């Protein structure tokens, strides 16, 4: 019994995480066999961040400019190279301890377990989600850039996402570890914003059947609702539209409780028009969006209460 | 920006988690030098009685594909202690802490003594912790982090009727009124833990989150009825004191900031939210606001 906000244990990414520096800036890397991982814009300065021409600024510089720390050891730089928003410094040691490992590109929806870090040193570890407007809402502070994002099914560690700025609104943009960015920013200084931001509706459902599986079934109804009209509703309040993909993927959580996924939809459209009522559902007053169908299948029971 | 329940990286204590099998059941266990901490209950009562009758080889200790042979024995309190032929090489500088009410730490949830998740949580005013806990998560480890010394600070035992957990320190002593035996046990009414809802409104302010600030102050003496009106733990002066720089940080005296939470209390949030959040949150400890409102590294 319960339901937490669960990130994946850290120690895998923990013993890659590296500090780089360019010039003034310090900033994280990710050090995976012989290679370090890290945003190309620690060849900037602040001034560079307006219109910095990457290619300009990397024919510069030279392998003994970027300084590369593995705890309280120095690696040496042999060779460098750009992959879209990710600079790759090659280094003469291969980190002994480098997991099984995989670079995947998620979608909106998916959630991952962020690593913070700052100098190369891990801080925290916290759970999040891919916004719709593929932006993440994230703690990061200055010295966080570099921090990776991933998921550990089974014993191999799926990097999916790198720390690169933070937006007016406090949130954060960041790329997969190819360097292509997840939404439409890119690494400079201009006007840039984070579009609206819309509820993870398949995510919401999951998380009502783990309130089912974990025992309550307050909200639910004695209506059904055709797909069609769920999301002429849940439009209504800002919710992604459901997808027939979403009901396929929800099929073993309506096997387990026994709640058709329409019927589960009937439930949400009401707890949208009513609210709560001072009740709450998993100890929370709002409807949470954080939690995949895979997330509820993987922490809850296999036995519904 | 950006404020989350952030837990320590669980990298120190992954390296220590094992596989405890003593007949039919199966559990985790803390391996630290040449000794494995784990449930009493392993041997599952009159533990004294149970465990005289045991040898050494009944206990199967299982580090990753490794097996690791028990030469001794001993109980403290509710843990036993396996002693072994091997140190954990990848033993952490370490202390067992026992910790109050209102205090965080970080889980670290195991089945079969592999890993599966991290989470923060906060030992809660009636002793239990409100965890995520299935079967098989017995011997699970609660910790935090300090400098590089890695202080382990609960061991998971069991789960109460109403899905709350109940656990002790790593030298055995429950937290609560709680035994290890299947019997009628319940979790005592809960309380909110003040002194955490506080900090929590100064990490709000310092996120630019300022409409629930107000022009009055209030006492400790008004305020403290207030908060026994509705559940909340006593305010006490060494909490005011605890506050006093994220008062000085955002310009907000605590009692100040106590005349908003009193104002929330009588009249609710209208519709509003504070940090992502339609209620009051209680575990986060003043601590780790100023922790993860500064970026300290472990
Ligand atoms: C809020 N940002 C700034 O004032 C300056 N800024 C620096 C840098 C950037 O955002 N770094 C940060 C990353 N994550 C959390 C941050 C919290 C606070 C903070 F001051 C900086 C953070 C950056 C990188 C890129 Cl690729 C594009 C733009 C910028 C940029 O605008
Ligand atoms: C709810 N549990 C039970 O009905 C059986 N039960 C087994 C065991 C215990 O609580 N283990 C569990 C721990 N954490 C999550 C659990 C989720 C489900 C679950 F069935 C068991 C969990 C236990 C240990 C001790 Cl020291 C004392 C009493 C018991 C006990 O009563
Ligand atoms: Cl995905």
């Amino acid at each position: 019994s319960g339901f937490r906000k669960m990130a994946f244990p850290s120690g895998k990414v923990e013993g890659c995480m590296v500090q780089v520096t360019c010039g003034t800036t310090t900033l994280n890397g990710l050090w995976l066999d012989d290679v370090v991982y890290c945003p190309r814009h620690v060849i900037c300065t602040s001034e560079d961040m307006l219109n910095p021409n990457y290619e300009d600024l990397l024919i510069r510089k030279s392998n003994h400019n970027f300084l590369v720390q593995a705890g309280n050891v120095q690696l040496r730089v042999i060779g460098h190279s750009m992959q879209n928003c990710v600079l790759k410094l090659k280094v003469d040691t291969a980190n002994p301890k480098t997991p099984k490992y995989k670079f995947v590109r998620i979608q909106p929806g998916q959630t991952f377990s962020v690593l913070a870090c700052y100098n190369g040193s891990p801080s925290g570890v916290y759970q999040c989600a891919m916004r719709p407007n593929f932006t993440i809402k994230g703690s990061f502070l200055n010295g966080s850039c570099g921090s990776v994002g991933f998921n550990i099914d089974y014993d191999c560690v799926s990097f999916c996402y790198m720390h690169h700025m933070e937006l007016p609104t406090g949130v954060h943009a960041g790329t997969d570890l190819e360097g292509n960015f997840y939404g439409p920013f890119v690494d400079r200084q201009t006007a840039q914003a984070a579009g609206t931001d819309t509820t993870i509706t398949v995510n919401v459902l999951a998380w009502l059947y783990a309130a089912v599986i974990n025992g309550d079934r307050w909200f639910l109804n004695r209506f059904t609702t055709t797909l069609n009209d769920f999301n002429l509703v849940a439009m209504k309040y800002n919710y992604e539209p459901l997808t027939q993909d979403h009901v396929d993927i929800l099929g073993p959580l309506s096997a387990q409780t026994g709640i058709a996924v329409l019927d589960m939809c009937a439930s949400l459209k009401e707890l949208l028009q009513n609210g709560m009522n001072g009740r709450t559902i998993l100890g929370s007053a709002l409807l949470e969006d954080e939690f995949t169908p895979f997330d509820v299948v993987r922490q809850c029971s296999g036995v519904t209460f």
